[PDB]
């Protein structure tokens, strides 16, 4: 499997590289390549100008694959290129504020080597569950990395007193008080005009924690953990469930219209569920599909890993994260059909609940149903189990695996195990989870199963020298996690627990106006959509 990954990365470096500057290329890479033509995936601007999309925030799995490949193979070329790419970004694409030209609304054109902004009214910095490889960055340039992290916090915190964050960060913003800002803890679900989204807080928690890890910065650690704790303090006193957000809308006006869901009318959950469920029916307490993926996977996996790695400095973080996942398993999970039940954090089961009025969560008449636990829950629950072997976390891992065609991992590790060695499962996430189960239990069947998945990944997803989700896909994504999974499998088998970075499920995206072939503008197009297109 190591030879395949080496082949693959060689292929990426051959076909995704800068071919626009003759014999003096930059080290930068295209995000996507059509494996049939070698054509690099382009952003098309309103006038028909074509940029080759180089978004460093959409390449941070590849940086990990590259470093992992070097550690396992002993070939230092891949590690060196990853380092060269970091160095070139600090040299050319880092603002005086410290922010990089990357993320949701900026990238670099590989052709011109100039920064781009595909969304003209949003020339801004955004990171959404990106989880960049700061370990590598600190290794290249510790000071420049620290400047990025301080500038990230400075740009994305609107009000330090109450920790109001923003999804969008302005470039060129002067340094404020930063870690020396005054904080005062507000009560659960205080009413405010702003909104600290969890998928904007995730990258803030992760970055400030890594600045602690590398520079022993007490200010960074304090604020990282304090921000994490904002989604913990308002948790339900009985159930320990929640919360998706920790504020509610400031009500300035009485509503006239169920279907007008503007925040000025007040918390949208209190409007639609409040009459029947009481004052605790609030947006942050709505444990619904998608929202629970953000809370109990996107956030939780990262906090689990941080809690562990922070050691003496992460005990509280880790406690909050494992306690939250345990509560969700206890209250909402159904292992028989592998579903989570829709709920309010106070413990109210909304399964088969008909919405009695229009609102933010659906039109009158909609029946709320249990939803299938996707593999983002498999990786968060298997990671949790690896740190704290609780039967409640096993329950979820077991239920999902069985629903994924993997057989029965047992009533507990090594007990009544009946895994399916003929599985056709080729999911990187399944591979990742099984490795965590193995490392917690030493039960050999779990790793034999992961080997099988790895073999399936190569047989069905290694295509034309790339990794693709389908054989018909137009463009391959150089940030594919298939080789990342294969590497962690190989590092387990070769007895190298330090060679490959624990998985955080980060990813990048690019969002803006994109010109269609007929010349029309498609507003808020994402590279995610481009990668789903077939030939
Ligand atoms: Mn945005």
């Amino acid at each position: 499997r190591l030879t395949v990954v080496k082949q693959y990365v060689d292929n990426v470096l051959n076909k995704a590289s800068d071919t626009y500057h003759g014999d003096k290329p930059s080290p930068l890479l295209a995000d996507g390549v059509d494996p049939r033509t070698g054509q690099q995936l382009e952003w098309i601007f309103p006038d028909g100008r074509r940029a080759v999309l180089s978004n460093f925030s959409a390449q941070q799995n590849l940086m990990r694959v590259m470093s992992g490949l070097s550690q396992l193979s002993g070939d230092p070329r891949y590690q060196k290129r990853a380092e060269d790419i970091v160095r070139y970004h600090f040299q050319n694409y880092q603002d005086p504020s410290g922010l990089l030209y990357w993320g949701g609304h900026r990238f670099v054109d590989l052709k011109t080597l100039q920064p781009e902004g595909p969304s003209e009214k949003e020339m801004v910095h955004e990171l959404k569950n990106a989880y960049p490889y700061y370990d590598l960055m600190f290794s290249v340039d510790s000071d420049a990395t620290a400047r990025f992290i301080r500038g990230f916090w400075n740009a994305h915190v609107y009000d330090w007193r109450i920790l109001e964050t923003s999804r969008h960060g302005e470039y060129g913003k002067p340094m404020g008080a930063l870690w020396e800002s005054k904080f005062e803890q507000q009560p659960p679900f205080f009413a405010t005009k702003g909104l600290s989204f969890l998928n904007a807080g995730n990258d803030l928690i992760y970055s400030a924690s890594l600045l602690y890890k590398h520079q022993q910065d007490q200010g960074a650690l304090t604020w990282a953990k304090r921000l994490a704790d904002q989604y913990v303090l308002p948790r339900d006193a009985k159930t320990g469930l929640g919360v998706y957000q920790f504020t509610q809308a400031l009500k300035r006006e009485e509503p006239t219209d169920d279907a007008d869901t503007h925040s000025k009318f007040g918390d949208r959950a209190q409007r639609q569920f409040g009459p029947e469920f009481g004052p605790t029916a609030l947006e942050g307490n709505m444990m619904l599909k998608g929202r629970t993926s953000t809370l109990y996977s996107e956030n939780a996996l990262m906090q689990l890993q941080l809690g562990k790695d922070l050691g003496p400095q992460g005990q509280d973080l880790l406690k909050w994260t494992v306690d939250g996942l345990k509560a969700f398993a206890k209250y909402a999970y159904n292992d028989q059909d592998n579903t989570f039940r829709p709920m309010i954090a106070n413990g109210q089961d909304l399964s088969n609940y008909t919405l009695p009025r229009d609102g933010y969560y659906g039109k009158k008449g909609t029946v709320l149903k249990p939803y299938k636990a996707g593999n983002e829950f498999l990786i968060s629950y298997a990671r949790a189990y690896a740190i704290d072997n609780d039967p409640l976390l096993w329950k979820v891992a077991r239920g999902i695996a069985n629903d994924q065609g993997l057989g029965d991992i047992g009533t507990a590790p090594g007990k009544e195990v009946k895994v399916n060695m003929d599985t056709t499962n080729s999911d990187p996430y399944a591979l990742f989870a099984l490795l965590d189960l193995y490392h917690a239990s030493q039960v050999a069947d779990y790793r034999k199963l992961a080997e099988k998945i790895g073999d399936n990944i190569i047989k069905i997803r290694y295509i034309d020298g790339f990794f693709m989700a389908s054989s018909d896909r137009q463009y391959a994504d150089v940030d594919a996690i298939e080789p990342y999974a294969l590497l962690a499998l190989e590092a387990s088998l070769r007895n190298k627990p330090q060679a490959v970075a624990p998985f955080l499920n980060g990813a990048g995206f690019t969002e803006g106006a994109y010109r269609m072939d007929d010349g029309s503008a498609r507003v808020s197009t994402r590279d995610n959509e481009l990668f789903l297109l077939n030939v």
